[PDB]
């Protein structure tokens, strides 16, 4: 009987990952009925607290690290792909692009881990989808492009579409990276128990330890932050958190293994904050005003 109202993007791979989990909730059987509202970030989320909307599905990347009071995520899906994805135009892997190889990428995150490794190559603004990134690579001044190996997944982009699978020992990838969030309202009880089956506990540790330390740091798509979690056997969590400045020439890079997901994030945090990386942050956010 309840219709439960799916709020989500215009794009493509949006309405893409709001199908997909719609589908796998529908898996459970029980009695709810679907539909999407075709509606940034605050338009949705005030009006899933106006209840206008009962959920959305975002790319965890693209969540804020702060959610506003009333609102949680409600469920984390099992981890597609965490890994920052090498595409170049004539086939060369990371090591192999020529000298002055300019390499398409709006994100600081990424460009700034690229500078790192290899600061003789350019990193130059790029945008549109995979699909127009991709396109753009085949024409036009780009010798390759950087993408997330999830999003070109959930497009239906064949694996061997990737010159090279970067490790996060050379990119660690965004917070949250090839996770989904499910946001919804922090006491919609019957909505949160229906998410309850497609939540990942493992994937939700891990991303819950990245977020504490995005949260901790003031940290944001727009701020060369990275951060990766995973579970070890035996139920450890291991954090490799970073902080870079724009020309890759300063890295701040913290690994914590340990049980609790709130401790280490917070752990991640002080330490780099410790050593300078707050500073540099708010370096960075002054210069993008
Ligand atoms: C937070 C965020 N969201 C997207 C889609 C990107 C990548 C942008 C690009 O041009 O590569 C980021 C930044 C990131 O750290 O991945």
């Amino acid at each position: 009987m309840r219709k439960i109202i799916v709020g989500s993007r215009r794009s493509k791979l949006a309405l893409t990952q709001t199908k997909w989990v719609i589908e796998q909730l529908k898996k459970q059987g029980l009695p709810f009925e679907f539909e999407i509202k075709e509606m940034f970030v605050k338009e949705i989320e005030q009006a899933m607290l106006d209840k206008e909307i009962d959920m959305a599905v975002h790319s965890m990347k693209n969540m804020p690290a702060v959610l506003p009071e009333g609102l949680t995520i409600g469920c984390i899906p099992l981890r597609e792909d965490h890994r920052d994805a090498l595409i170049s135009k004539n086939g060369e892997r990371f090591e192999e692009l020529p000298s002055g190889a300019v390499i398409g990428t709006s994100s600081l995150r990424r460009g700034a881990q690229l500078l790192s490794m290899r600061s003789d190559i350019e990193i130059k603004w790029i945008r549109g989808n995979i699909d127009t990134r991709l396109e753009k690579l085949k024409n036009e001044d780009y010798d390759a492009i950087i993408l997330a190996a999830a999003g070109l997944s959930r497009m239906g982009w064949s694996k061997d579409t990737v010159t090279q699978y970067l490790e996060p020992e050379i990119s660690v990838p965004a917070v949250g990276q090839g996770a989904l969030a499910i946001e919804c309202r922090e006491n919609d009880h019957e909505l949160l128990s229906l998410l309850q089956a497609l939540n990942h506990d493992e994937t939700a540790r891990a991303v819950r330890a990245e977020r504490v330390f995005l949260k901790e740091m003031e940290g944001g798509c727009q701020v060369p932050i990275a951060g990766y979690g995973r579970i070890l056997d035996g139920g450890n969590i291991e954090l490799t958190s970073l902080v870079a400045s724009p020309d890759g020439k300063t890295i701040y890079k913290e690994h914590i293994t340990g049980k609790d997901p709130i401790a280490i994030g917070s752990e991640a945090a002080e330490r780099l904050t410790s050593q300078g990386a707050k500073l540099l942050i708010d370096r960075v956010k002054e210069e993008l005003d």
